[PDB]
């Protein structure tokens, strides 16, 4: 890393945005893959939903669904969905509480919809634990085959990997867009154009992306995209699931109730359009509210200069870690080829203790399976412990790291 | 009513602990059977755990310990207390709202108990979603989607209820309160004939959880569900409540992560009760503001609330029957409304009276209400409603009246 790089991470241009890092300055938050700080924007955003606007054709009512609508083509336009004249296709955005209800939704809906006894399933061996069981159960229901894409000793899936396990049988392909673990990215693109190319449909778990790089669904190919709002300065509860226009019309609903419907009689029932088909009961309005508010935020820092110093943090962060000889990195050990991730183990001594003396030092990491335990037993590893950067962490959060690190073999080494 | 009880629902000791009714002195809201408006405190609670707890390390540790704490407020809420009085929290199982408990219910305990031939008994006051998972997972395990009816008072008759829970019931699930006509059913007593019949009681409580009383071990049911943004709790919340060896036996709803012991390339081991039942990172905030809610409404008491909320409901439809172009959809006795009173007025479609109010910054609710197959059975296409919450007043009310005759003026 050159003078020049170290410098800009070395700056922080964004932390003071975040009121809980202003006023914790000794904290050094480095667990960002499982949720993010929340700007004081996205938060005043909330209260201000509730305050002005709370409502369930009185003017409440009327604000709250333009703010609503708002929301959904804010989101729409950070993920590409746009239409040839750029308006943003707001009605192919579905909220969930989660990337994990999105992939639920879509396992069991696609699963009835598409698969056939005998079809493939095909995820990768990346797969967050919400991208592996929807699709043992649904799998299980239909008479469907769950196959695995593998890694090579690189953490990365390869061209032949890809044709080899995507075949005729495939019906189902989802693949995470970047690994929660690895931090390896994905080609979702080349893999969109086998599945396609076998006749099946192409699933994004993008919780991992969408906050770190340019998601566009129409450069993807993809047929459905999940994320996760509290991964990306949004608020908790809020899940996005984007879907193509003829792919979600027939698609059967998932969740049945009211808003869901255009008429309901004793024994049937008509649905309403997209995306309300798939929105069953009062939705979180303030979230979503805070939820559109985080991705103009986010689209005043510039994603792309938000790509931009997460890379040198990520390299930091894996350069640094590096240098101790006790430090094994689960995962690439080249930083330009982690997103986000850095899976490490100090060797000989448990995730749990790290963790506990890290935050002793004021250090915040996720220690454990993270949800990825398949992962873990590929690579013969029960557990482990990740660190993670978003762009208001900086050069100090890293080095904080490194020295407890060091405290930490001190102690247990 | 007495010159008293007129005196007490004149005066609002309430609505100033609310920043969208102080800041809009002139709005007479009264659509909280759709959602409530939010206390200053619970607003703050959501704003402060984002700024403070937001997440082994201590943030995390507070988060958890915080959301522990409102489960543990939620139980107590509702009655879910152990033999010492200790608040059962590990049977509170958060959701984002009533309608996803009861599609969890519907498909977790129907694929666990529905055989063919089965009866699912619901009642013709259901709201959509205590509706629609029934006739989904009926006709996916061959039960019958078997209705309670009411009498001329819109009540369900003890006659009707052992009419209809035969012996071939398998699930029954029925309202607390209904979001139209404000009936009470007899939750207690269909429960009871539940039983006797070897069936599952399951109540929303969607419109009860807010005014009366709920105690899950009076009302003797299985499950029970309701929604935080129906009782000044955030939006996004929902709370399933369940017997624990119930809870257990029933297969999970959503799977992933969060929910798992442990997982393999091919399977998977279920964490335990309420973990089970809740898949990926929740909203802890949302959770964290709905026990403040609790707290708030503690603080309160529920007794008093309820004795507001009575006299209100009586005073509401007391003066909707002054108007003699106002029809009552529901009963005309006001002590038997909770909440919500339903009504038209003559030739004029629900939609025009709600604009006209609005103008009026009067806040009803106009169309289905969720409840069509209710209104097929009325022989309405659409009705007006209007419902009552402690922080509303006389005032409230009467722009309401006053703004009903501004519609029969255009309209009449
Ligand atoms: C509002 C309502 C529901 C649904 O509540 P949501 O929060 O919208 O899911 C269920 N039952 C009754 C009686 C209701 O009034
Ligand atoms: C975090 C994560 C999920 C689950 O996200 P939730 O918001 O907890 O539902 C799914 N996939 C990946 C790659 C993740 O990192």
């Amino acid at each position: 890393m050159t003078d020049t790089e170290v410098a800009q991470i070395t700056d922080n241009p964004y932390k003071a945005d975040f009121p809980i890092l202003a006023a914790n300055p000794k904290v050094a938050y480095l667990d960002s893959a499982a949720t993010s700080q929340r700007p004081r924007v996205v938060i005043e955003a909330q209260s201000r939903f509730y305050e002005t606007m709370n409502a369930n054709l009185y003017r409440w009512s009327v604000d709250a669904t333009a703010a609503i609508e708002d929301a959904r083509a804010s989101i729409a336009k950070f993920i590409g969905a746009v239409d040839k004249n750029d308006k943003p296709e707001s009605q192919q955005i579905i909220f969930t509480r989660n990337t994990s209800e999105a992939l639920n939704l879509v396992a069991s809906s696609l699963g009835r919809y598409a698969l056939k006894p005998g079809d493939d399933v095909v995820i990768s061996i990346m797969e967050h634990h919400s991208n592996i069981i929807p699709w043992q159960q649904i799998c299980k229901a239909t008479g469907a085959n769950l196959v695995y894409l593998r890694m090579n000793s690189q953490y990365q899936i390869t061209p032949e990997e890809i044709a080899s396990k995507i075949t005729e049988r495939a019906k189902i392909v989802s693949v995470t867009h970047v690994s929660n673990v690895l931090g390896t990215r994905n080609d979702i693109k080349a893999i969109a154009k086998r599945t396609h190319a076998m006749g099946a449909y192409m699933v994004v778990d993008a919780a991992q992306s969408a906050p770190h790089i340019l998601v566009n669904v129409h450069d993807l190919d993809c047929d459905l995209l999940a994320f996760s709002a509290h991964k990306m300065c949004g608020p908790m509860g809020i899940g996005v699931l984007w879907g193509r226009a003829e792919l979600l019309n027939a698609m059967p609903p998932f969740l049945t109730g009211g808003e869901m419907i255009d008429s309901v009689t004793e024994t049937g029932a008509v649905w309403a359009p997209v995306p309300e088909k798939f929105e069953a009961g009062t939705q979180d309005a303030a979230g979503i509210y805070a939820t559109g508010a985080a991705i103009k935020y986010l689209n005043g820092l510039d994603m792309a200069k938000i790509e931009k110093r997460e890379e040198l943090l990520a390299r930091y962060l894996v350069q640094q870690l590096c240098t101790l000889d006790f430090v094994d990195i689960v995962g690439s050990k080249l930083g330009q080829n982690h997103v986000g991730a850095v899976a490490f183990n100090v060797r000989g001594v448990h995730p749990h203790d790290v963790s506990s003396i890290l935050d002793m030092n004021n250090v915040c990491i996720r220690a454990g399976h993270h949800s990825a335990e398949p992962l873990l037993i590929e690579l013969h590893e029960s557990s482990t412990c990740r660190a993670s950067v978003a762009f208001y962490n900086d050069k100090h959060d890293i080095d904080q790291l490194i020295e407890g690190l060091n405290q930490v073999w001190k102690i247990f080494g």
